[PDB]
């Protein structure tokens, strides 16, 4: 299958701000052949709705190609239906929510008529995890194991349910459907219950298209938003939420927002230490920060500076010649204090190897 010799460490970042917001990405192969994940981000949506933003993670499977054109042309499909737009003058909740439903049953069938129509060769599929943020409501938008999380006062305010094909009415729509669950996949195959494409999943006669082996249904929640308390969101693709928790990764996002206001870096240092802690999948991360996000530190910088110097003092020590992971090993047996809380040693791997490439170089 996949798997290179060696991980493709290139980031490709992203960064913007507006409406109060800011935000940074960053995607990576990582240790996969194929580079199968894409992303949405946009501050001002058309239409009368400048005000509005939207972000969104897709993580492709057996292709790339469904994940691209989701990535391109979802949030119209989402903007552009009778559904959104109802109504009077601005969007009710329920005309959002019924908007989002219906954009993601009409791109799916949008790109099986494109692909019936030229022949299409890819059997590709993807998850889609997003946010559409208006002036007063954040709306968690999910279709698939990838996931996304709201940080409000330190804490885990939502997060999204990923969709497994063993969740229970999951399970009991795959098995309604003629198909099975053997372990955690769709007929010993698909490990998500939910995704746009894979549409050779999609074709039981006498189901509707929400009653299918695999379901473009996306969830959709409202929250209504708290200029003094929301800190920040967080999308990624279960590359990352495979090696890091809910908490873990937003007590170690805290963690980095107060050494640094550069979200590309912040959202660099979460797909290295996810890289890090094994993960052997694409990674993509949005970081989208409001205006009472944590603020860069005096004090955390200096504990990061003080960190920084004394893990070069052990490996100076450590290395009395021992490899890096034998290095890595011996760091992490000492159980050093202070280390990035969810992060842990991974989180400084870059730093360790550094150090360690100036003193043995070859
Ligand atoms: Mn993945």
């Amino acid at each position: 299958g996949a798997f290179l010799d060696k991980p493709k460490m290139e980031k490709h970042n992203a960064q913007g701000q507006g409406n109060g917001l800011r935000y940074g990405l960053s995607s990576m192969q990582g240790w996969r052949v194929e580079m199968e994940a894409a992303h949405t981000a946009v501050i001002g949506l058309p239409s009368g709705l400048e005000s509005w933003s939207f972000f969104a993670v897709y993580d492709g499977h057996a292709g790339s190609q469904v994940a691209k054109y989701c990535c391109e042309h979802l949030l119209d499909h989402i903007t552009n239906n009778q559904d959104f737009k109802g109504s009077a003058g601005a969007p009710s909740v329920e005309n959002v929510k019924n908007g989002i439903r219906t954009g993601f049953l009409e791109i799916d069938e949008h790109m099986r008529v494109m692909s019936e129509k030229k022949h299409g060769a890819d059997r590709s599929g993807s998850t889609a995890v997003g946010v559409l943020i208006s002036p007063q409501h954040t709306y968690f938008i999910n279709c698939g194991d990838s996931r996304g999380l709201l940080c409000r006062n330190r804490k885990v305010h939502f997060f999204t349910q990923d969709h497994k094909p063993s969740n229970p009415l999951e399970k009991e729509r795959i098995q309604n459907a003629g198909g099975s669950v053997m372990i955690q996949r769709v007929n010993g195959s698909l490990a998500v219950s939910r995704a746009l494409g894979d549409f050779d999943y999609k074709c039981v006669h006498g189901k509707g298209p929400t009653e299918q082996l695999v379901s473009p249904e996306p969830e959709v929640h409202d929250i209504e938003r708290s200029e003094e308390d929301d800190q920040f969101i967080i999308l990624a693709c279960d590359g990352i939420w495979d090696v890091m928790g809910n908490e873990e990764l937003c007590d170690f996002v805290r963690s980095r927002l107060e050494v640094t206001d550069d979200l590309e870096k912040v959202c660099n240092e979460v797909v290295d230490t996810c890289l890090y802690k094994g993960s052997r999948d694409n990674m993509s991360v949005i970081l989208i920060c409001f205006p009472n996000a944590p603020k860069v530190s005096p004090e955390a910088v200096k504990k990061e500076a003080e960190l920084d110097k004394y893990l070069e003092c052990r490996v100076e020590e450590i290395i009395k010649v021992p490899d890096l992971v034998h290095v890595m090993r011996t760091l992490a047996s000492e159980n050093i204090p202070s280390l990035p809380p969810g992060g842990e040693l991974a989180s400084k791997r870059n730093v360790i190897e550094a150090v360690y490439n100036r003193l043995n170089p070859y």
